This record gives structure tokens, sequence and C-alpha cells, in this order.
């Protein structure tokens, strides 16, 4: 449900993930072409990556461990994760259209 991975993204991601880019790490935006530079241009991968984290993007995973590497807020749900590593590569593939 892409209105559904939407309302999500917007809320979880947004505030980093700009309209695809990312406020922190020039480099490392949900754009195809910096997803597919650092290994992760897949569902497979965004899902992992959103799970466990790597460097300052936080683990959103409910098995996200050490503490230190995953959100201090509330975990998401494997299903909510799912949806937004969906979301994720939908919008990469269109472009991220605005
Ligand atoms: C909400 C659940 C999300 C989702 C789906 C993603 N993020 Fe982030 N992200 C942040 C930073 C600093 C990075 C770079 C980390 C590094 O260089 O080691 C990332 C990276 C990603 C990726 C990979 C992008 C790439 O081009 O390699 C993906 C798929 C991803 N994120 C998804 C920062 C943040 C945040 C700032 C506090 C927040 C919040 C999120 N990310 C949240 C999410």
């Amino acid at each position: 449900d892409i209105q559904r991975g939407a309302t999500l993204f917007n809320r979880a991601c947004i505030a980093c993930h700009d309209t695809g880019g990312n406020i922190i790490q020039p480099g490392a935006t949900l754009f195809t072409k910096d997803l597919e530079r650092n290994g992760v241009d897949t569902e497979e991968e965004i899902y992992r990556q959103t799970y466990f984290g790597k460097g300052r993007m936080p683990g959103f995973g409910e098995k996200c461990t050490p503490r230190g590497q995953c959100t201090f807020g509330p975990r998401l749900q494997d299903e909510e994760i799912k949806l937004l590593a969906e979301f994720v590569k939908f919008q990469a593939d269109q472009g991220w259209p605005t």
C-alpha cells in the first residue's frame, strides 16, 4: 500500500531523507545512483539497513542490537519495515517524484 508506505515514511524517515535525500550524510541518499554505489539498491538490502542501521543511520528493527546502534524511539514491526523497504525501492525506481 503506497499510501500507507508514504504516511509511515513521512513520519519515521523523511526528516533525514527529505524527498529521497539525506540531510546528514551526502552521498548516502535514497536515489538509485547512491543506493547502487553503496551496494543497497534492493528491497532486501534496504530492509536490512533499516532494520540494523549503519553509521549514523539508526536501526529500527525489534531485534536491532546493541541498543546504541538503534533508534532510541520505538522500534518498527517487521511488517512496517517491509512496507518501508518496498516504498523506498519503488520511489527510487521512479526517481522520487515531487
Ligand atoms: C526510516 C525508517 C528510514 C529509512 C527507510 C531509511 N532511513 Fe536512513 N540514513 C541516515 C544516514 C546518516 C545514512 C547514511 C549512513 C552511512 O553512511 O553509513 C542513511 C542511509 C540510509 C539508507 C542507505 C542509503 C545509501 O545511499 O546507502 C537507506 C536505504 C535508509 N537510510 C533508509 C540517516 C537517517 C536518519 C537520521 C536521524 C533517519 C531518521 C533515518 N535515516 C531513517 C531511515
